[PDB]
């Protein structure tokens, strides 16, 4: 209820690719978490979400913002949620207002780890 629970693993993957958010939420929570026992710099992992059509610029900058960046863009308006990157047996959070979620979609969640993002992506739905 207002939350989804979401690994990330050592075998670069997301336990899911779908993640529905309620409308009479107010907020939604992801929780992240790192199982495993990899570290961070070789198979670290975030969450990120923005709409589909922002997706490749997101990914393609923080690639570059750096490690020190949790490999994501600051100040990146076109990020509605994220968390830091993890390493195995860290966890993150990330509430966010559902408001946020313009009624129309269409949103995708992923990792900007680089290279993961062609495993490590998913849909994000209102209903
Ligand atoms: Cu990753």
């Amino acid at each position: 209820e207002c939350s989804v629970d979401i690994q990330g693993n050592d075998q670069m993957q997301f336990n899911t690719n779908a993640i529905t958010v309620d409308k009479s939420c107010k907020q939604f929570t992801v929780n992240l978490s790192h199982p495993g026992n990899l570290p961070k710099n070789v198979m670290g992992h975030n969450f990120v979400l923005s709409t589909a059509a922002d997706m490749q610029g997101v990914v393609t900058d923080g690639m570059a913002s750096g490690l020190d960046k949790d490999f994501l863009k600051p100040d990146d308006s076109r990020v509605i949620a994220q968390t830091k990157l993890i390493g195995s047996g860290e966890k993150d959070s990330v509430t966010f207002d559902v408001s946020k979620l313009k009624e129309g979609e269409q949103f995708m969640f992923f990792c900007t780890f680089p290279g993961h993002s062609a495993l490590m992506w998913g849909t994000l739905h209102l209903k």
